[PDB]
């Protein structure tokens, strides 16, 4: 109705933007994991199953690779879009610091512009968003697919080799959570710089087939130090477990581990996707603020009038700018989590 009831802020956009960062970068390093992970030769024994195990092992290499490369430049454009709409709002600021005195007109058709471009950027956003279901609608099916090949084989499995199989499921749900608390307290709901790395934490013998397993960096100073020990255990007992299975079963430890290495980038693909359904619809709420807002703005023309609205545009210029902060950060983790560093 008046100025104090516009809503020229950036509303849920930054936490929204943390919330998507916290997923899509741990899926970052998920594809680098599923990259860096030793092919599985045709040692053959059991043809059938290699070809099964090989198929779904470079399917998934081939959308990690696709993530890491093409999805990951998708959400900086998204981000750099945030960027845009935050400098668009600082100039609208710059407008009122003149003494215009038709400033209220060009504040309003400034204001009425940046509507449109929100409706831009929620079209921007809705089109990474359908890209990003219709991969998680392919995902789902060919890893589905996959875990009826391993429990058809589970099924079939002596009473020590099946107490194996479950230790192992049991031991890579939990070094899951390990890594999620590791990641969480590096990226610190995003003021922080994630960095995560890699290992062989177990093999299965055939010669080698040789598991990579995500590790933390600084054994000593990385937050969740509870988790890091945790992980240690956890991975010496999963070593002991596919040794194990390995004797029963060689090719069925093998897949079990690259089923492991699918879930973390499946459920974390899944996990992105559902944090970016919601990002159209908030552009589409600033959109309809801003739209609403430019009537308003242009009848605040007396000499108070105008210095509530500058009033007004220079606090959610300011908030614009720390939602402008927190971008160049996500955008930097991005880009430096796109390598995926050796421990030892």
């Amino acid at each position: 109705n008046n100025l104090t009831s516009i809503d020229l802020s950036p509303q849920t956009l930054m936490a929204m933007h943390i919330s998507i960062s916290s997923q899509a970068l741990l899926n970052q390093s998920y594809s680098n994991l599923l990259l860096s992970q030793q092919l599985l030769t045709s040692q053959s024994m059991d043809p059938g199953l290699t070809v099964k195990i090989k198929a779904y092992q470079n399917q998934l290499r081939q959308q990690a690779q696709v993530f890491k490369q093409n999805t990951v430049a998708e959400l900086i454009g998204l981000y750099t879009k945030a960027s845009n709409f935050a400098a668009l709002v600082n100039a609208v600021n710059a407008l009122y610091s003149t003494e215009d005195p038709q400033v209220s007109q060009k504040g309003a058709e400034m204001v009425a512009a940046l509507s449109d471009v929100a409706q831009h950027y929620q079209a921007a956003a809705q089109a990474v968003h359908t890209q990003l279901q219709a991969k998680r609608e392919m995902l789902e099916p060919l890893m589905g697919n996959f875990l009826n090949v391993i429990d058809a084989i589970e099924q079939g499995l002596n009473a020590e080799a099946k107490q194996q199989a479950q230790t192992i499921a049991e031991l890579n749900e939990a070094i899951a959570k390990n890594i999620q608390s590791i990641a969480d307290a590096g990226f610190k709901a995003g003021e922080g710089v994630v960095q995560l790395g890699q290992s062989i934490v177990a093999a299965v013998p055939l010669a080698s087939y040789m598991i990579s397993g995500i590790q933390a960096i600084s054994a000593g100073a990385s937050g969740a130090q509870q988790a890091v020990n945790e992980l240690k255990a956890n991975y010496a007992k999963l070593a002991v477990a596919y040794r194990a299975l390995a004797t029963a079963n060689a090719l069925l430890s093998v897949a079990k581990s690259v089923q492991a290495q699918a879930q973390l980038f499946v459920d974390t693909y899944v996990l992105t996707e559902q944090r970016m359904a919601l990002l159209p619809t908030e552009w589409g709420k600033v959109a309809e603020a801003y739209l609403t807002a430019a009537p308003i703005i242009n009848q605040a023309g007396s000499a108070a009038e105008i210095k509530q609205a500058k009033q007004i545009i220079s606090l959610n210029a300011e908030k614009w700018q720390l939602f402008s902060k927190s971008i160049d950060n996500a955008k930097a983790n991005y880009a430096g989590n796109n390598i995926l560093p050796e421990v030892l």
